[PDB]
């Protein structure tokens, strides 16, 4: 290892952190450290070490290290941190021997957190430029008042990187049943109907990879155990015919049964791994959901079991938690909910999986039907289609899509209200009109698409009906077949402005938040009659919005107590994550909001401790939730550090998450899984924005218990 | 007066190694001083004393080369040692100003705002998928940024059409590499991380081929060129053997002892076919950010045992059968079959049955192309399949004396517009070699730049390549990627095109029979070979002569020359340039005549990339005729591709070469199967 020559002459040992901490001090003079800046600095620090060993062999001087640090800062295009580092380092060199320049424009004086030349994948880097062009051109395509409201922060026009630059749609339920049945053309090949479940799960992932790049939202395989089971019956028939030729007569049925079991497991094992190797143009994996649970026969049951035990096993030899696809298990009274039900053994398997992998989320078969008019898994994260029938009276769920999302900054309306609820509704009506204009423009823009733009969607069965190149894409959107999302956020903050930080026990406060949801549902019903598309109230995931709205409102209104001071906004109608109600009180409080009109999109979370050796505690919440809420997710500490074998809940810091036992943050040797919003995420692999990270750090547990499964060893 | 170590060379910012020149240091210090006070003899004495301390420190801190910023660091250091704080302040301020402005030429936010507003150009060509439409804007930005990053004389040469700097959409904006031979054998044996999964070694051939298609997808997004699975029948065989091992174990529990061996054999043969079927269909459903299928190749043929033979047959059987119910011809991956005397060449050879199958496949489809095992060894120093289209690695032993082929890559291509040089000569070969020497130097500056650019890549920019085995050795995040490029490990491509047009300028249309006309074209290849060998000794990367594929480059050079020189007879009047050294496409020599004429050019030094095309009417639907060409080619050329298959109209059921359809006139690509070579 190379030694370092100090300025006085003595030789010290190469301490790599002296480079990082130097760069850190220069960055902190511009803006406080964040998880995103942390990985940016660590990547730049690695390049410095690389250049040092590439340009020097036995020793290196201090000023030689300084010239590499400044050189690598300019090679990474970090002009703001470089200007600070160079001026300070130069000032100290002049002082030891006895500002220097200004060369950065207003837009380069800020640290760009989502752009790391030394850390990002190539396709991530090039797609970044496509998104900048797309957003810039897209802002001029919008109606100017809609574009102005987005820029100010009154509303949020979602997915500007993709829409309206392209007439892309949002999310959808892929009609896998129709596609796999008749075959389809994908890429250069036009495959035929699969003759086994292995070929079927292979075609599914290839369909997902294609759908993921024809739309800016997620996609779901609804009732996968049911449409996959016929292809697993082909496997049984195969193995049964093979048993006639080779196997003893007394063993032919056990042979075909045992081989088909392994085939089903291998097919779902392939679906798990292949989805985790797929990626869109930005380098990130596709946002995918698998829904299952309503199958009853042996093949449908085995597919359910194989999905869960694959997720339980984990990815690779380290058995890491699979973040994608999202698994959604359907609970149904009489099928798997009661201990006497035939599929109850699968419910106990899904309970084991949720205590080890957080997934699966659970749907209430009946409550979903009541809230949304029919049963289906949510499109992507949490978007629900409403009950809809075709011209022949046939119920149609899979094959339907969402056309776009626009979200209202509700806390802003409360902060502009100055404690006057009459002024709140006055501003609320104005903001609703802007959102209506934005949503109508989205519908017009998506209708300008052509079947040739996304053949997998419009021509080969993903949207249910196959169109010709001459047909209009609106044929699959009109008559309320497609949905349009009117989003919102921060009902807690809206109530805190008028009723204080402990309004949850105030009925008049609760009524206010419920009347806001009903008002949005009322307008959506009116818009749905005006334009004959299904507008619905959507509980927007706070993955990026919680930071953007809180950041823009802090500039406009300052540090408002309980609102902007915490640096995040509470998601939709959710309970204040800082308070600690029981999971039973939480679901009883929140259940009123989807019933009031928030049915276009919704979810419920609960924070548990380590539940791996206590699944019945989780089962009491699922059973309690069946009659009250439709979509329930389970959060439980399932992190793991592979340096000291610690398992539990990592301690959040200003830079991300570190091991509570040894302080390890290296994502190569830690498995940190947190619920971003609906989906799970790896905050050590892809760090979240500061606001999203603050909201995650503010979450308290809802039932007592230990957040440590394995304490770890002393290193 | 201190003398610099003569073993030290200055590495310019664009990668060029130049002679050390202490006057460059003195003049720099002088320019900073003149901004403060006029020069005086007393100041000169101080400035040349400082320059001496700079050269002494250089000799004290570096042994072989030194970068520009390392010299500047010493200049600023010694200025502060000499207590010339006024000069040092002016020098640092000016040097830092130029360093920032130089980095801002790679900034997107500056140029994207200009692209959408005022001065930057968008339409620069002289497509329905959304990801294609979004990728167009990424390439517009990349080409606009890339042109400002290149050395100015390289950019001017490219825009004028004197050279072609390949893949401006991707490099130098990103430090991406070009093509490679993926080291599948190392990845599959030791496991690897891909996406979010740290997968283990495959326990079956079905899992092996599934991991291959996913590796290919991830590699295809980490580079702008093709990738190749070399000797796929051989490294897949150990995984097909695992299928046999577990089938024989199941046979012991379910099958009677008399049938146990036949059970494991039959099931394993089916598993092999199913696995290769998946590889075929999964490759065709892959796509890069532009929506196109990644260019991929499978090389196979040298396997001998039962498992290797079955993998070869399965590959050819799947390709023969076609894609889908209509049995369309699969264009990707390219199949490259290895002929070898004693293994499958002559009718008595053990694998001759596979050659017969390959001949049937190449006739009914287009692929497999064939490689002469012996000729490739003679031309490239060792045996390996071409990376991507036709890029060949040279024979290379690693630091442990082991021959390495898979895991190596090409760093970029720059193609000389040779027909233009001939037209600029005005009939005088003396001016040709004069202009040829100049264009040669410009291409050298561009290739040196590409190597310097790809070395800026970090392992984290492409973990599948640098960290998880695609390039052989696995690097850490704090290592340099150059470890996998240097010591001639990676190749650099010097391209050319249009030897027919060049000779025709000085010798007329029918020069092929002129002995001195061919000697001239062969001297052009030899001049390129010798230059590349010299560049390889200078920079320690393998520069090689590359017969650039025509693609769209043959239209860019011809279109730009038509604007510059007009309609020249036999040159630009046909609206295309003949590829590299190939025989005139308008002339119709026999396959044996064509191969005898063309074999000299790889032998002359065009070995970094080459292929031989034969399009003879007798070869259509005639496996016997094709075998005559393969056999004749084995001892003469190294890489041969035969006829394209008949274009099929699925309506009206016509077969021919047609675009429209002679029997009806259909143009719908859904009911039409047209097969063309990508390169
Ligand atoms: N042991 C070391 N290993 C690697 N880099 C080092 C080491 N010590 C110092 N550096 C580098 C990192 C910075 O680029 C540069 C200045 O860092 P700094 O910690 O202030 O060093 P220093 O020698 O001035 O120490 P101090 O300020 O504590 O006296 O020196
Ligand atoms: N306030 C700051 N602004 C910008 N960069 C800073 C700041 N503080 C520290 N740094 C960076 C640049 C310094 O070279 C490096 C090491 O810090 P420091 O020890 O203060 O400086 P130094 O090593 O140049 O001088 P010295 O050791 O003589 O104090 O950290
Ligand atoms: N891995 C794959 N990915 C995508 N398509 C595939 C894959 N393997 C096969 N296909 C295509 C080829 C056919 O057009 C269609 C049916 O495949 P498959 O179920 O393997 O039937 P098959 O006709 O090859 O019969 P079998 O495998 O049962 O002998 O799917
Ligand atoms: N051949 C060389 N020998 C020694 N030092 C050199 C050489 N070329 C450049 N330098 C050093 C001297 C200065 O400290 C620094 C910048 O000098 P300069 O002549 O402007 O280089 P350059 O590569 O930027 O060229 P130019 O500005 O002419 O294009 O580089
Ligand atoms: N006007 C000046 N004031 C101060 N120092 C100067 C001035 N002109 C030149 N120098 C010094 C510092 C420069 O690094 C060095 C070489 O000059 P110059 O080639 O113009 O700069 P450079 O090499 O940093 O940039 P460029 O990228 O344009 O080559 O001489
Ligand atoms: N279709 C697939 N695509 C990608 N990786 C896969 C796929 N199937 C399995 N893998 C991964 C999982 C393991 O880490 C590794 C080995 O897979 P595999 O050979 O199926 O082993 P295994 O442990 O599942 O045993 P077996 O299949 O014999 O029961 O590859
Ligand atoms: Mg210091
Ligand atoms: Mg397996
Ligand atoms: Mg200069
Ligand atoms: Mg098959
Ligand atoms: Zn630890
Ligand atoms: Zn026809």
């Amino acid at each position: 290892d190379i030694k370092v020559i100090k300025r006085d002459g003595r030789m010290v040992t190469f301490d790599s952190s002296k480079i990082y901490e130097a760069i850190l001090k220069a960055s902190e003079t511009i803006t406080p450290i964040t998880p995103l800046i942390e990985t940016k600095l660590e990547g730049i620090a690695n390049r410095v070490v690389a250049e040092i060993n590439d340009r020097f062999s036995h020793n290196i001087k201090i000023y030689e290290i300084q010239s590499i640090v400044e050189h690598e800062l300019l090679e990474a295009n970090e002009y703001a941190i470089a200007q600070e580092y160079i001026n300070y380092r130069t000032k100290r060199d002049f002082e030891r021997s006895q500002t220097i320049n200004k060369l950065v424009n207003k837009d380069q004086a800020v640290v760009h957190e989502n752009a790391n030349k030394d850390s990002d994948l190539y396709n991530t880097q090039r797609d970044l430029t496509a998104g900048i062009v797309g957003k810039s051109v897209g802002l001029k395509m919008l109606p100017p008042h809609v574009a102005n409201a987005h820029q100010k922060g009154d509303i949020h026009f979602h997915d500007l990187d993709y829409s309206p630059y392209t007439p892309m749609t949002n999310c959808c339920l892929i009609d896998f049943k129709g596609m796999l049945a008749n075959g389809f053309k994908i890429g250069n090949a036009e495959v035929e109907s699969p003759k086994s479940i292995q070929t079927a799960t292979a075609q599914i992932s290839q369909i997902i990879a294609n759908v993921a790049s024809s739309q800016y939202g997620g996609c779901t395989a609804d009732r996968i155990d049911e449409f996959l089971a016929p292809y697993a019956e082909l496997n049984y028939k195969k193995h049964l015919a093979d048993a006639k030729e080779w196997v003893t007569e007394e063993k032919q049925e056990d042979y075909a049964r045992a081989k088909t079991r392994k085939d089903i497991y291998d097919a779902m094992q392939s679906l798990e791994y292949e989805i985790n190797t797929l990626f869109t143009s930005n380098g990130q994996t596709p946002f995918t959901s698998l829904g299952f649970g309503l199958g009853t026969n042996w093949f449908e049951r085995e597919i359910q079991k194989a999905i869960l035990q694959v997720r339980i096993l984990g990815l690779g030899s380290e058995h890491r938690t699979a973040i994608f696809p999202k698994l959604i298990f359907t609970l149904k009274r009489g099928l798997n909910l009661e201990p006497n039900s035939p599929n109850y053994d699968i419910k106990q398997l899904a309970l084991e999986c949720a205590t080890k992998r957080m997934y699966p989320d659970v749907l209430s078969y009946d409550k979903i039907i009541e809230l949304t008019g029919s049963f289906k898994a949510p499109m992507g994260c949490r978007s629900f289609l409403q009950g809809w029938k075709d011209e022949n009276g046939v119920e149609v769920n899979s094959g339907r899509m969402n056309l776009g999302v626009v979200t209202l900054n509700l806390p802003r309306i409360a902060l502009e209200s100055k404690g006057d609820q009459d002024k709140f509704w006055e501003i609320f009506e104005e903001r609703m009109g802007i959102a209506k204009d934005a949503l109508v423009y989205r519908v017009e823009r998506v209708k300008e698409a052509t079947p040739a733009n996304a053949p997998i969607l419009y021509q080969y069965g993903a949207f249910g009906q196959r169109l010709r190149k001459c047909d209009s894409v609106d044929q699959l959107f009109k008559h309320r077949r497609a949905t349009v999302s009117l989003g919102y956020i921060g009902l807690y903050e809206v109530a805190s402005v008028f009723y204080g930080s402990d309004w949850e026990t105030n009925l008049e406060a609760k009524t206010f938040t419920l009347n806001i949801v009903k008002a949005m549902k009322n307008a959506c019903e009116s818009w749905s009659d005006e334009y004959d598309y299904h507008f619905s109230v959507y509980s927007t995931p706070s993955e990026s919005l919680t930071d953007r709205f809180c950041r823009l409102d802090t500039e406009k209104f300052g540090v408002v107590t309980d609102i902007t001071d915490k640096e995040y906004y509470t998601n939709s109608f959710h309970y204040d994550v800082r308070k600690n109600p029981t999971p039973f009180e939480k679901l009883e409080f929140e259940k009123d909001y989807p019933e009031a009109g928030a049915t276009g999109g919704f979810i419920h979370y609960c924070e548990y401790p380590v539940l791996q050796q206590n699944p019945k505690a989780l089962e009491a919440v699922w059973d309690f939730a069946y009659d009250r809420v439709g979509y329930l997710g389970t959060n439980t500490p399932i992190d793991k550090c592979y340096k000291c074998d610690f398992e539990g809940d990592f301690t959040p810091t200003e830079r991300g998450f570190m091991c509570p036992n040894c302080g390890n943050t290296d994502p190569k040797t830690v498995d940190v899984v947190k619920r971003t919003c609906g989906y799970l995420g790896n905050p050590q692999a892809r760090p979240m924005v500061k606001g999203r990270h603050k909201e995650i750090s503010a979450r308290v547990k809802h039932m007592n218990g230990s957040t440590i499964k394995y304490g770890g060893k002393h290193l």
